[PDB]
């Protein structure tokens, strides 16, 4: 009947000092509960391996290069897979992408898509990196993206796991509705993501408290624009001095909240899906084919 | 300048006999009230002259017609420009649009905008028709846009109104992200229109209940993710036996809802609206040119 | 740790025919498929062995009675409520009660709580009757349920129902603050019940379209200022020509929605309940004994 | 009459050494900027006229004594009550209020009720007061209302003022349903007051991203269940270190928001409001005495 049950698995701080051991422990943790609930996926935070380094400028290289990944799985992420494998039960993971090719050490934000057999089906590097590149003295804490990472160079690709489609955004990618548009395009089931989120914005502290507003509003305004049901799971709490918005959630084609968290800890959330739901969007008020005049939307494509 | 106070006018309902005579005195009503509260501009319903016809399923061109302008404004709807020139208040006025070129009738859904000295400044036609094409038995109501309008041919044009830089939408086209994008790209400030939007929808019954829902969430989002002003003026109320939906809005750039209509009949909302407002998300979090990767959004133009 | 998993099983239409039988077999199923998601308790909707009869004028005494539960559980309704004793799950059951005391036909819009023993724990009877008492012709269907039911006479209890103090309210009753404070001043941690509330509003048909905002309003108010956990089970879509609120919904001590319907057919809903969690509230910003002055509230207990 | 144009006057910070000369001149000129928009009435925050004081633990009794209205109005705050008696525009004050009764010192949060006409027609004074009674060591700011007020000894009282039926509640006391309740039962057709709300709340800061939430849903349930027009005026903004709550709002007896703020700075909201529109809920869905059961209410007054 093309039905399953997604799941979120939020995560509370990591520490600076947190191991990548002790965090997978965590992470094992909540795919488990997660499984117990009849989960056959589950979503897991952007850069979910370590804190979120981009709040500091780095004069070291390899302390940098500290909180990459080299090769995934390694043998310390590794006990993830196998029991992803073991309960059948995929999942999306996010982390700090680290490849030397022609000469070049290539940084990405990156997530991965593993399907209910533990095996890797697709990848997805953060085409929108928010922040800035250099040091900026008047923030609290800085949001260096854009200098520990270039653009994502994979486009936004769908991918076919475990009978479901999906498409995978990043954190500040779920702001941009040519990243849902682009992968709505393609076919998309479900669309999803984590992030990183402070609740205070230094650029514009007149916003901090619409920090959960704009992003249930990103997630609800793609999934029923685009018929696609999605999940976004984030790191929240206080981590190393800086608070994390929490609400990782589950949504509807209709752009309807079906599932939120409440706490700033690690939690799971979960969902029953059904895809043919898509259609009661993509086959009338959002049917693309018989609606769309592409021939008027050049602009947005325009270098 | 860059403050101005922004107005709404809903209607309620338009019987299919009520002339235009009795219509423009209700138009006037509301632009009246609306300037004695300050309001420099008022945005009105799309096809806000007539009862919303695409109901029907027409058999008689002449009765067809009738629900056309063949001149804007006629001598009957100049009444509307004289006072909004006499008040200082300009307007964006929807209506159905009927020219003949060489003998053949060209027929769209279109609005324009008209500043506060009573000329227009610019014309949109309706590019997104929703509903059905042909004749169907069981629904208590039609909804033939598709077959009544042509898609408009001036693509989505931002215009300049006395200094504001707006962008017109009309109904449907406010679920499009493209839509809003494109004027977003073209530097709206304010991106208006109206809309005919019945709280029933018989192929899809099951997302009645989510009508005014969806249609603040793509008011809202629109406005946020491209950091403009909005208003949509609706034409509420039984009109002819179908209920349609209220609701009308005013939103901030922030995608915050800062004026809502709370009756079904003519009501006038107003909010001041300050241009630069737009900056805290254009320059910052969606500062276009550099965040933006249009080089991967290619799809989203492909016919 | 004062943890449990609750879950909401939303129904789908009853028709007039539809029999007993054949509802506890939809039952039963939700209760199954509640248990398998790991849930501990599941609720179910107000009147959920019938369709709603208050919605017709009766002039048979006979008929009437027949949509009546005379004991419970029967020989019908006793499957139910063996399956919650072996898996483990408790529920809270709605239905019609007909008790003949001093000679006279009591009837009661009813509710009970079942531990995962299968034990009834605990009743309720409807409080707040909403509707009117004589048939009235303005309307295209009717709400007797003043003239079907009395009153409850057992005031607003708050059972143990395994570990959870648990209150319970039926349908109209979610919107009066009243029958939320007094069981919270009971120490509720969990306040549930159903509904079968219509999407169209007769005597106020101008609030149709806030159906679904008013019921959750409710939810989220009486959740959040008692800091109590929620939870209520509608009978939704289209029954016998009369369209139900779906949107049944489980709320967090904090107001927020944790799970939510998106179907109008048999649902269900599951979230993670911390009953720990009630004292973010309670002992803090709503720490009754420290902040109310209840000197101050005596006209709400004036008859 | 049962017209009328109601205004919402939010205030930016005030600053511990701002007199209060400078702050009638901000408050004169959004009255007057709220006259000339139509409104009869304007709401201004809740200890309007200084620094939200109750944020630091004192330790000399004349610094205190400084913060407080010996009289009202006095010299330098009756400018106010002229342009509001000139412009036919009555407000809603908040001030401290000390009095000395036969040398004994008597401290209140209070409110008052000023007509068109420039006199007071009621007062109300804080009845729940927030926060904790003892200097605690780590929070950033304090909370120290229990020590610097008593609770209020007027109860809720309802006043007429200008042919309109009007409550007070003040601050903290909008999330409390007994507050509104009694209004309710005593015929209130609009409840307004104002809020200095943090943003941070150092005993359960898991709650900070809620702040909006949880202001609106109060005001939003309140209004609804009353059936009664509401406004909250807030002092918003970075006051001395403390970041205070913005989205002050107007809203319908429906609970529908139909105005709201979005800068934390001095700015005026405005809404029509019809006093007959509190009827759709007070003569139907919450006929009071058609409905209540106040003899299951007892347990809310008891002491
Ligand atoms: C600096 S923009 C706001 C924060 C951003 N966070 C990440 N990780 O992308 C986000 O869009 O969620
Ligand atoms: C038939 S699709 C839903 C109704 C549509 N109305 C108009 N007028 O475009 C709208 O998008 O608002
Ligand atoms: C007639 S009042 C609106 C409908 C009412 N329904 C029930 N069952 O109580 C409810 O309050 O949900
Ligand atoms: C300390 S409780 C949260 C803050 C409180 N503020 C005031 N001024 O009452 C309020 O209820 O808005």
């Amino acid at each position: 009947t093309r039905q399953m049950i997604l799941a979120v698995g939020q995560q509370g701080p990591i520490a600076r000092a947190e191991t990548r051991e002790q965090v997978v422990v965590r992470l094992l943790d909540m795919l488990t509960k997660a499984a117990s609930r009849g989960a056959n996926f589950i979503v897991f935070p952007e850069l979910a391996l370590t804190t979120f380094f981009p709040r500091w400028h780095f004069t070291d290289e390899a302390e940098l290069d500290s909180f990459y990944e080299t090769e995934m799985p390694g043998p310390v992420v590794r006990p993830l897979f196998e029991k992803a494998a073991e309960l059948g039960i995929g999942f999306n993971l996010g982390y700090a992408e680290l490849v030397v090719e022609g000469g070049v050490k290539r940084r990405f934000n990156t997530s991965i898509l593993v399907d209910k057999s533990g095996k890797i089906v697709g990848k997805y590097r953060k085409i929108h990196l928010p922040g800035h590149k250099e040091y900026e003295a008047y923030r609290p804490f800085q949001h260096l993206e854009k200098r520990y990472f270039e653009p994502g160079d994979l486009g936004f690709p769908v991918y076919d796991v475990d009978a479901a489609k999906m498409g995978m955004f990043i954190a500040n990618d779920r702001r941009w509705p040519e990243a849902w548009r682009v992968m709505g395009l393609r076919g998309a089931e479900i669309i999803c993501g984590g992030y990183n989120t402070p609740t205070h914005n230094p650029p514009v502290p007149q916003h901090d408290h619409l920090t959960s507003f704009h992003h249930l509003l990103s997630m609800q305004a793609g999934s029923y624009q685009n018929g696609a049901w999605s999940a976004a799971a984030g790191k929240a709490g206080m981590e190393e001095n800086c608070m994390l918005l929490g609400h990782s959630c589950i949504v509807a084609p209709t752009g309807e909240i079906v599932a939120l968290t409440t706490t700033l800890e690690d939690e799971v959330i979960t969902a029953a899906v059904d895809l043919d739901r898509c259609r009661e969007l993509r086959e009338h008020i959002f049917n693309f084919k018989q609606h769309r005049q592409p021939q008027h939307y050049g602009l947005i494509a325009e270098l």
